[PDB]
């Protein structure tokens, strides 16, 4: 069942063995993934998160962000550690209430804490639309339609080595698959359809850190969503999706009664399907309980490139149809030496005091804010581009921004800006030696909004910096709550700070 908007949610430590394999996890609700957290659009979503965590290995402090979500107004609620709140500790407990008004599709919540949602907290977050666009263009769209891609490590993420490489042990789909080594026939996730309905699949990447080749033999895939964003439907036969991104597609179920591979491919980690590996199953009703026989092409024939895609509304992009043409043009130094990454020469260590509790003190410039370096202001009422010239190590990093979303005038593997169409959407691929990715929005939301790299182990080697945006008005466009104030000083006291 889905749960909220109106919910409590306990944070638990557990064993668990998606792949056959035990190890003691970090669970929102008791499960991996965790339960779906959905409402309307508009609505109030009071989300009561009790931190009942004992284990230090995986840390017993936490705090959940709301991936897409604009917070606009309760910036306080957003759940970036040390941007907007100091974590909730053991045997507490905290109301993220807040609302979204103007915002509905595919979303999902994480531990924004070091790399605690690699260790398992990690859920779904739909906000569905009763006067959707597309609703006609599918027959079903339920928890039974959400489809997650996460990354699983039989080690620990506090306890991933120095200076030894970080990859997974095995891709799971809906929270099951196979281990890469030492393979064991654990059960497959089943997606089951209907002969002749059509499925409005919500495809969440929870990853922290593959990107993953999704498709499904025999099928193809026409997508209505990236990010949030409806978009003119896109016919594809596989989609190349990054950490945290997401697309609903519609699937129609229009193959002959059977089963196929649902594949997803990390671009590292295990390579192939051997074993059954990187694969779940799509299982029409009468089909015979057994595994798919149907193959990969070697080559996909529409796979999807993100220029392709358009939104479904006259969104345009903000400012003038040229680079730099925006009322504050940034272009990022984005690099990597030595195991840090940094942004214009800063590696982002995070304060001890949150950047929000900060500026509500009366910290009243970019200057005056810690992490010096880390933290840029922005104009309000402004149109913000952002060039984020690839070639960083570590690559093809896939970047996010809090409290908005952007147009995206130029994407991975291609020269070429977009000033009339391109998708809007909440984290994008950089791509390669070369390119330059470039976003753009308008500064209509007063807060500190994170822009990081959402390759969870890069964040934690700094691969980030605070948009400060409209410092000004900050502290009357967010009032706080008592409990939200109440956090830093329980916090410091429990850690002796
Ligand atoms: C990416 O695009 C930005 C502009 O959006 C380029 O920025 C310019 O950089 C040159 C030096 O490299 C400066 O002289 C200009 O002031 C910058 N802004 C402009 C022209 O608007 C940046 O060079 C591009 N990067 C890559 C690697 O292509
Ligand atoms: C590279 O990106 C550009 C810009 O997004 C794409 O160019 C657009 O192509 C479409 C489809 O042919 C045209 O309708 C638009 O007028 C083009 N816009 C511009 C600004 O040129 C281009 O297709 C992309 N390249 C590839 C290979 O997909
Ligand atoms: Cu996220
Ligand atoms: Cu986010
Ligand atoms: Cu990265
Ligand atoms: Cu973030
Ligand atoms: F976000």
């Amino acid at each position: 069942a889905q749960i909220g908007p109106v919910t409590d949610l306990h944070i638990t430590n557990a064993n668990i063995s998606p792949d056959g394999f035990s190890r003691p996890a970090v669970l929102a609700g008791g499960t991996f993934p965790g339960p779906t957290i959905a409402g309307n659009t508009g609505d109030n979503f009071q989300i009561t998160v009790f931190n009942d965590l004992t284990d230090p290995s995986m840390l017993t402090d936490t705090s959940i962000h709301w991936h897409g979500l604009f917070q606009k107004g309760t910036n306080w609620a957003d759940g970036p550690a040390f941007v907007t709140q100091c974590p909730i500790i053991t045997g507490q407990s905290f109301d993220y209430n807040f609302n979204v008004p103007g915002q509905a599709g595919t979303f999902w919540y994480h531990s924004h804490l070091s790399t605690q949602y690699c260790d398992g907290l990690r859920g779904p977050f739909v906000v569905y639309d009763p006067n959707d666009p597309n609703a006609s263009l599918y027959d079903v769209d339920d928890d039974t339609t959400i489809i997650t891609l996460a990354d699983w490590y039989h080690t620990l993420a506090q306890q991933e080595p120095i200076g030894a490489a970080i990859t997974a042990d095995a891709t799971l789909i809906n929270g099951l698959g196979r281990s890469f080594t030492n393979t064991t026939a654990s059960p497959l996730s089943v997606i089951t359809v209907q002969s002749g309905k059509r499925y409005r699949m919500r495809l969440v990447s929870i990853s922290c850190d593959p990107n993953y080749l999704f498709s499904i033999d025999g099928h193809d895939m026409t997508i209505i969503e990236v990010d949030g964003v409806n978009s003119q439907q896109l016919t594809v036969d596989q989609i190349q999706i990054f950490a945290a991104q997401r697309y609903s597609f519609v699937l129609n179920a229009n193959q002959p009664v059977g089963n196929y591979w649902i594949r997803a491919q990390p671009n590292s980690g295990g390579q192939g399907f051997d074993g059954g590996i990187n694969s779940a199953i799509l299982r029409y009703e009468g089909a015979t309980v057994e595994d798919p026989t149907t193959t990969a092409p070697t080559t996909f024939s529409n796979p999807l490139v993100e220029t392709d895609l358009h939104p479904l509304a006259d969104l345009g992009v903000p400012g003038q149809p040229f680079r730099g043409g925006a009322d504050d043009p940034l272009v990022l130094n984005l690099a990597f030496a030595n195991g840090r990454f940094s942004i214009d020469g800063v590696s982002f260590v995070p304060p001890t005091v949150p950047v929000l509790l900060q500026i509500l003190s009366g910290a009243q410039n970019a200057q005056d804010l810690l992490p010096a370096g880390s933290v840029i202001s922005l104009p309000s009422n402004s149109v913000i581009e952002v060039a984020l010239p690839a070639g960083a190590a570590g690559g093809p990093h896939p970047f996010h921004l809090h409290g908005h979303n952007f147009a995206v005038v130029q994407s991975a593997n291609n020269a070429t800006p977009n000033y009339v169409n391109p998708i809007w959407r909440d984290t994008v691929s950089i791509g390669g030696t070369g390119d330059n990715v470039t976003i753009r929005f308008t500064t209509n939301n007063p807060g500190p909004w994170f822009l990081h790299c959402h390759i969870d182990w890069h964040l934690e080697a700094g691969f980030a910096i605070v948009f400060a945006e409209d410092i000004p008005d900050t502290a009357s466009a967010n009032p706080v709550p008592q409990a939200w104030s109440d956090l830093c000083p329980a916090y410091d006291q429990a850690h002796n700070i």
